[PDB]
């Protein structure tokens, strides 16, 4: 019933020939200039890019060969003619460095250039280009490319081409130390020769760059690249200044991270928590490498249920995908995710410590996101890592009071290994629970836990510190039966049990047996208890004959009054014209 | 002020010399085998893609027999992937040029359809992503024709030898490298067939069993798709257990090549996952916002033709197309829905009933208005003028507006009983226009996002009643001046009552609007008062001084002056939770527990 044809029939027959791999140079260029970017827009990274790195050489230059000018990137527009135009004063190109560089896909002079300094030279850690294709990106948007360069030693040229193949190399006056390239926009690209919408790129993707960029004569990149700076050298003013820009949000952040390290990558990263809750009426941690934007979204480096962080994380030799907007498939991606986990998790148990009064208000905006991580993963440790952030309440704590998992574990009498909680609506329905009744004599301490997905978050959770978590789930005496055999009748289809008991204040309460039944309720089979020393229950006795039709407005009533008091029913516009015949017909 | 460096100064010297692009082939192969896919596994689908295009191309020349199959074959002891395909095969030239030329595509010469799937001239080079090593076995059709053995170990050079024991095709075989081990393993291969290629046209076989590959039902005449198919091929593009509710299978061409289905799941959508959708294709193969985010709750598939890939064949490269796509794809929605509606109203109360928080949403973030009254479209409510239980439009609605009118009335009450009965309804009834009854806990949020809908203003009961205080309140009580306090027994009463709520009223006054009610409290904006609650005001009381309880009130005041007191606070509170405008409800049980015992005797 198996069909295969794969078989080893195949044998080496006579001699051989050796062929080296080519490179279709016409189809190539069309592949970067079409099939490369998800955006045209990129050119303008790119070319960006290019003349950072011209001043970077530059400057690099001048340290042992010191000389002489500012270094600075220029771009101009021009929307009648329809160029965009980008100048850098930087280290320049001469003939054979033009013809190499440029004239050859996949060849890079600053790779090369690179691959010889000393790891610790400044220029190691900023220089962006790697693949030796990103000027391609030229003809994307342009019909024609103009390149004029002066080097820096000893002739200025200018490098021509159309893209097809074929390009052109003059000697040129008066061309400025640098280089300069004029790209002639196609008509579907104009909109690169208005000043807003090149205003729009550089802001997006070269916002950080470490050279001063001008458009028209007017500077846009203000904005210096905090992350990169040693966070003691950093105010809390500047945070909040960065976290809007970087979140593009209008409030401050709650809380600040700022992470350094250097293995299984160089990591430069600030995270932000908002001091804004989160809501349906509704950006992320962005990812740069050398202060260029690779995603605005970073897809691999954050677990899903840490995407309540905003800010940046830039890696030096995070390793990219070719078209500069997606990582490649890494084991070391892999490990800084675990290891970022890790990082935020330890930062935000600090300041449970620091302020636990903070990190209450923390936990109730954001705690959702801790519960869902405990649900979604796989990784049992991890799960249990997550848990040390989840807070609840407890039986054995008065109301209000939050505890950990760890608290609960800490107090647990010293020959027993089970966490035994209840998932409840609200107190009052977990203090009169028939299941936590029973923990409450011979057994001890039960978690109460209210939040929304409190219980599928523990199902989940499984096993926390390699224990266990378990769910722990007047009027005489005939006067009062008469009563209650009254009562069954006119609530018959409402409750499926009425008991009497000792309440003091209150004339009756709700209790439940099931939680998880409560809250397909709230999304029932109560048992409404009475207090037969309470008035208004006696005056309900004395009025279910007298006047049964007062009594069945005071019944429904009290009724509805234990149950708005068992958190039940929180909108009591139901009852609000019977509750008020109630009082027209009482006061006669 | 400003600083420029750009000038029109450079001038040509001399003639020029002419130059040819060139390439850096060896580093171009890094790049292929490094830096161009995001994920490892996809030289399956290139490999797959190439044997495919094979295939496609026999089977045109077979017009003008044999089997046309892929085989895939993993030995786990070998570290090795093995590919053989029964097509066209290749020749001496064919494997020199096309396989020894990176952007080399003999898959473009051959035009010359569109099952075509090649175009870039880099896919096989893939295989260096995972292989230490490739050898390839290949033989042309007819033609002469002689075997080759095709061998390289990625790095410069590869050579070509004459072979025999070829058959008809090609045979791949990759000698994995120690890093990517886990393509020997035959679960793990066949998971990336069944993500990628699971729609590919011909049979692909296993280690010997055949994979069961689908039909890409989008790209077929809609009419000769069953229910029954489209409920299995639901269950697996959302990777489900039920059946679709809804199934809308849409083509055009114009202004977009659109070849999509989308489902509607018969599940309520789980809430876990609404606070924690649809696959996009080409040829048959898998690509990886298209839809806006309220009609997340679609499942199903999209291809589009004008959608250009990247060389890595993961994303999409019109950032502006994709935009005029969604808004497309959103019309068309819409418009399947409001058909919906029309076809099988008590269906789409269902409907409305588990989805109708995605329409709300979709209203809520939308900075689009006409966007918004599109979206609106979609929404049911019940109307004063319709029985009880009968839903109705917007649309509707407007249609029954007569000539003079310019405003849409409505009202938000948890139920069809409290909305007839409110005392914000009371007062409308005075009036002649329909009111809305909205039912859902975030109705009114939506209606003050919506703001207008075709040119009508939006306005609350609630809102409307306090207007009315500043134009004429040319308004006669339900009871004749008999059945009233007097003026004077009015003004005295108010006077105490101001003093018994000094800092919880801006203001006390009577109305002549209520019937049943005895008292109210009125907000300008109440709307917006109630969504700021979710987490205080100048709220007005306005009594019915016809209302048995108040004239009731008026003489407590004087019999049991502290009774009036508490009777006055109870008042206010179901005024208070009437208007939607309540705190915690539980604190006031002990007052009326007390005030219930008083009053008893
Ligand atoms: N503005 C410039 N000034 C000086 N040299 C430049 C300039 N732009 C490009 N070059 C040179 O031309 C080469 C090719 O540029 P490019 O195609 O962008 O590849 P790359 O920058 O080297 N690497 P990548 O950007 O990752 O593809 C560079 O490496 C430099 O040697
Ligand atoms: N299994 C095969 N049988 C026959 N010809 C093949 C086979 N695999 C590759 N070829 C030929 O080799 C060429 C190069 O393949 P490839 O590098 O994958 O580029 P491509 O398929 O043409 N376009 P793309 O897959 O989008 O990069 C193809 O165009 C075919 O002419
Ligand atoms: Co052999
Ligand atoms: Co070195
Ligand atoms: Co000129
Ligand atoms: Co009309
Ligand atoms: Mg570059
Ligand atoms: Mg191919």
């Amino acid at each position: 019933t198996l069909h295969n044809i794969i078989t080893d029939t195949e044998n080496v027959q006579g001699s051989f020939s050796k062929h080296e791999f080519q490179a279709e140079t016409k189809k190539l260029l069309d592949i970067v200039a079409r099939s490369l970017y998800s955006e045209k827009e990129v050119f303008i990274r790119e070319l960006i890019s290019n003349g950072s790195d011209a001043l970077e050489k530059l400057r690099h230059r001048m340290i042992t060969a010191g000389g002489d000018a500012p270094m600075e990137i220029h771009l101009q527009t021009d929307s009648v003619k329809g160029t965009f135009t980008i100048q850098d004063t930087g280290v320049g190109m001469n003939k054979e460095d033009l013809v190499s560089n440029l004239g050859t896909i996949a060849r890079s002079g600053s790779k090369a250039f690179l691959d010889a300094l000393q790891n610790q030279a400044e220029a190691s850690s900023s220089i962006i280009g790697q693949f030796g294709v990103g000027f391609y990106s030229a003809f994307m948007v342009a019909d024609k490319v103009e390149v004029y360069s002066q080097s820096a030693e000893a002739p200025g040229y200018k490098w021509s081409s159309d893209g097809s193949g074929v390009f052109e190399v003059a000697e040129a006056s008066g061309v400025r130390q640098g280089t300069k390239i004029v790209l002639h926009l196609k008509d579907d690209c104009k909109e690169f020769s208005s000043e807003d919408r090149v205003k729009e790129v550089v802001t997006k993707y070269s916002n950080f760059v470490s050279f001063p960029i001008f458009l028209n004569g007017r500077r846009l990149n203000t904005l210096q690249a905090l992350w990169m700076m040693e966070p003691k050298d950093i105010s809390e003013w500047q945070h909040e200044e960065f976290y809007r820009y970087v979140a593009q949000a209008y409030d401050k952040p709650r809380y600040t991270l700022h992470y350094r390290a250097d293995a299984p990558l160089n990591i430069r990263s600030i995270f932000y928590v908002p001091e804004m809750k989160p809501s349906m009426f509704d950006s992320s941690v962005a990812l740069y490498s050398r202060k260029i934007l690779i995603q605005t979204k970073a897809t691999d480096i954050l677990p899903k249920w840490l995407r309540f962080l905003r800010g940046v994380v830039d890696s030096e030799d995070i390793p990219l995908n070719l078209s500069r907007e997606l990582l490649q498939e890494s084991a070391l991606i892999r490990k800084l995710r675990d290891v970022l986990q890790q990082r935020v998790i330890r930062f935000l148990l600090d300041q449970s410590k620091k302020d636990p009064e903070k990190y209450a208000r923390f936990f109730e905006d954001y705690g959702l996101f801790m519960r869902e991580g405990i649900v979604t993963t796989g990784e049992q440790s991890v799960k249990e890592d997550i848990a040390k952030l989840l807070r609840f309440e407890s039986s054995a704590l008065p109301a209000g009071q939050q505890t950990s998992l760890m608290e609960y574990s800490s107090r647990m009498k010293a020959g027993t290994r089970n966490i035994y909680y209840l998932c409840a609506p609200n107190r009052h329905l977990a203090e009169h629970s028939p299941y936590f009744e029973a923990m409450k004599q011979k057994d001890m301490e039960v978690l109460f836990c209210f939040e929304q997905f409190d219980e599928l978050t523990l199902l989940h959770l499984r096993e926390f510190d390699r224990k266990k978590l378990i769910s722990a789930e007047r009027l005489s005496s005939e006067q009062a039966e008469d009563l209650l055999a009254w009562m069954r009748n006119a609530l018959v289809q409402r409750v499926t049990n009425i008991k009497v008991t000792p309440l003091d204040t209150h004339p009756a309460m709700i209790t439940v047996l099931e939680m998880g039944a409560a809250r397909h309720f709230l999304r029932l089979q109560p048992t409404l208890e009475i207090n037969t020393g309470h008035d208004l229950i006696k005056k309900l006795h004395a009025l279910k004959d007298s006047n049964p039709e007062l009594a069945q407005l005071l019944l429904e009533q009290i009724y509805d009054n234990a149950m708005i008091a068992a958190g039940l029913n929180e909108d009591p516009r139901p009852m609000i014209s019977r509750l008020n015949q109630l009082l027209t017909r009482a006061l006669e």
